[PDB]
């Protein structure tokens, strides 16, 4: 009746439960309105697109809350996608129900076919991308996921995806080296804060596109053996829960100077060793650097014109090696 597009945990009767930037619910209702309750841990945000349409976003923080998604349609069959906007730090979320009124729920959509799985940090995540000032420090309300190079690619694509993204993650540190866990020890999480496992064998993507390694080369340049080290073990990692994967490892674009010719120097090197090993899949891609050209979001991170030009990129790269046309 229900598809739950994420990681979930069903283990609470009361309602599933997710914490992934774009985890995203979708349905089919009968009627002229919809409400949910939704309980979420933090600051989170979220928009209803219905028949297509993206809804004024809203936020649920720290509290459980019965929202009214929609009303005043025209009575009949009608689309829901509920999506969160907000990262996995601002906190889980669980759904409690929907409701639409005298209407129904209908039979809900069929799954897409063509998976995809992002691994990522705050450009993943699109931080700030609804800011426009680089000056601006984050604000959970300009954080819109559904708008990011990821989500955009995965529209383009009529593909599902999973957004595996921490903002300041690295592989080998966090933003400016302040401790805590890397990309590795929050992988295997269903709700990363809370220790709930992810089971792998639940959503196998054609396709893993990761990219990592700002965080690794913004402020105190990571060592190279540590880096290629830490690269390899991820790629080794998702090859292992996803035999046939095509893997892209993708550069850019807020890294600059010698940050970036290292990251690119690194990661490359990293896919070409990955080939010569053996592995076909894994490729390389580079988005070039925002020069300002295309303005800038909260913290100098990508604006949407910035994640609309990845994403035109980034498409056309699967469209090339997955013949996804
Ligand atoms: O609060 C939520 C979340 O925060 C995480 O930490 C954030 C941190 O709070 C931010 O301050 C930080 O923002 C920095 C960016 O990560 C970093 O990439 C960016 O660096 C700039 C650089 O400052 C700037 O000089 C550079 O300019 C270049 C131009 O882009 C080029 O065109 C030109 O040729 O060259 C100039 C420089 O010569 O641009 C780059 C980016 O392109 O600076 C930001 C700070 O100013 O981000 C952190 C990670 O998201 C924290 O980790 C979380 O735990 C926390 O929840």
């Amino acid at each position: 009746g229900i598809l739950y597009n994420g990681r979930f945990d069903f283990s609470d009767p009361n309602g599933p439960k997710c914490a992934w930037s774009g985890s995203n619910v979708e349905l089919n209702f009968y009627g002229t309105e919809a409400s949910v309750t939704i309980k979420s841990g933090g600051e989170n945000w979220f928009q209803a697109i219905v028949d297509g349409n993206p809804l004024p976003p809203f936020s649920v923080n720290a509290t459980t809350s019965t929202v009214k998604l929609v009303s005043g349609l025209a009575e009949g069959a009608h689309h829901l996608v509920l999506w969160k906007r907000t990262e996995a730090s601002l906190g889980e979320v669980q759904f409690l129900g929907f409701d639409f009124g005298s209407g129904k729920l209908l039979a809900a959509p069929k799954p897409l076919e063509r998976k995809i799985e992002f691994i990522g940090d705050s450009i993943t995540c699109a931080y700030g991308n609804e800011g426009t000032s680089k000056e601006q420090s984050f604000t959970p309300k300009n954080e819109n996921s559904y708008m990011s190079y990821a989500a955009i690619t995965a529209r383009n694509l009529n593909a599902s995806a999973n957004m595996i993204a921490w903002s300041g993650i690295g592989l080998t540190m966090n933003y400016g080296g302040a401790p805590g866990p890397l990309i590795m020890d929050r992988y295997p999480y269903t709700l990363p804060y809370s220790g709930v496992r992810w089971d792998f064998s639940k959503y196998v993507p054609q396709v893993v596109v990761i990219n990592l390694g700002t965080n690794d080369f913004s402020t105190s340049f990571a060592d190279k053996t540590k880096f290629v080290t830490a690269y390899k073990n991820l790629i080794s990692e998702v090859r292992r829960n996803y035999p046939d994967a095509h893997i892209f490892c993708c550069v850019g674009p807020m890294l600059w100077g010698t940050g970036l010719d290292l990251c690119r120097s690194y990661v490359t090197e990293v896919v070409n060793d990955c080939n010569r090993s053996g592995d076909l899949k894994v490729y390389f891609v580079e988005f070039p650097q925002q020069d300002g050209s295309t303005g800038y979001g909260e913290d100098w991170h990508p604006s949407i014109a910035t994640h609309q030009l990845m994403a035109e990129r980034l498409t056309a790269e699967i469209k090339n090696k997955l013949g996804w046309l």
